[PDB]
């Protein structure tokens, strides 16, 4: 069983199964790979853990409002392979000749890569909020799942795409658990998911997400990583306090953009109750670029 949301992109499930395929790698929702239709056409084929999709008749309910979810800096999700075995649940996008924000930040200089300019971080992050600004105000969904890993930076234009948007949407509770658990691991989620035993990803923690993609983007340093001080978020909210902010910054970058960047980064990680709605984030990040 496979099902295609649209017809612009048209294959079949033997056509799949048997196309050369290689590992792009692993996460806590599952595995992703690239698969190379007969015609060229490269596809992000990502099986989902078994339990962590939703019964058949929500799935598809869930993942068909995902499917219309179209936006430049969104990478489209083209359909899904549901299959005999409880392992067969597969999320179809397309595939984006691209390196990941994270894997940019912590390789760039064991690759050949030079860093990215402050200018290219202002850039970057604009299309990451002009992305959440369409989902969060005209579609009124959750992306859910903010990480460096899921901001895919290329030399076409958009510079930089947003992957893997409200996996949630599609899981069980146990599904739900392994992804807000490791984004408290890796540092994305907010402080109000601590007073809660099952919380859920909401339009309220995609904008603290977004905040740490901002200081991942000041720092040059992956979210995760532990500092000698030790939150990455609290480094910065305590060299802040401190009044030693432009210490945070990348030694490979200071443009007033920066610190208009880091003014919003630090709004965004406030509490619920002070935090930005996305569109006035959005407005203050594109202000920066005149
Ligand atoms: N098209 C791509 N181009 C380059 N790197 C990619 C691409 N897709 C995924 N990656 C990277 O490959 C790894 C696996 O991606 P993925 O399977 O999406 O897991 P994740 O991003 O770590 N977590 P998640 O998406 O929430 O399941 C991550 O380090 C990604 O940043
Ligand atoms: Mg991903």
């Amino acid at each position: 069983d496979l099902h295609l949301f649209d017809n612009s992109v048209v294959f079949t499930a033997e056509e799949l199964s048997c196309a050369p395929a290689e590992i792009i790698g692993r996460s806590c929702h599952g595995t992703s790979y690239k698969a190379t239709l007969d015609n060229g056409y490269m596809l992000t084929v990502k099986w989902l853990k078994e339990g962590f999709a939703k019964s058949k008749k929500e799935f598809s309910r869930e993942i068909k409002k995902l499917g219309s979810v179209r936006h430049p800096n969104l990478v489209p999700l083209r359909g899904y392979y549901w299959g005999p075995k409880e392992h067969e649940r597969i999320m179809i996008s397309d595939y984006a000749d691209a390196t990941s924000l994270s894997t940019y930040l912590s390789e760039f200089d064991e690759r050949n890569l030079p860093p990215l300019s402050a200018g290219q971080r202002l850039n970057i992050a604009i299309d990451i909020a002009r992305c959440l600004d369409y989902l969060h105000n005209e579609r009124v969904i959750p992306h859910g799942n903010i990480k460096s890993s899921n901001v895919l930076i290329q030399n076409s234009t958009p510079s930089a795409l947003v992957t893997d948007y409200s996996l949630h949407r599609l899981m069980t509770p146990i599904g739900m658990a392994e992804q807000v658990l490791n984004a408290g691991a890796l540092g994305y989620s907010p402080p109000e998911f601590s007073s809660t035993s099952k919380p859920c990803p909401s339009l309220k923690s995609d904008v603290y997400a977004f905040g740490v993609i901002l200081l991942e983007l000041l720092t040059g340093k992956i979210a995760g990583e532990i500092i000698c001080m030790v939150d990455l978020t609290d480094w910065v909210r305590m060299l802040d306090l401190e009044e030693r902010v432009s210490e945070c910054y990348d030694r490979h970058i200071a443009p007033q953009a920066l610190d208009g960047m880091l003014r919003i980064a630090l709004r965004c990680i406030r509490s619920a109750s002070e935090r930005p709605e996305v569109r006035t984030v959005f407005e203050d990040l594109l202000s920066l670029s005149s």
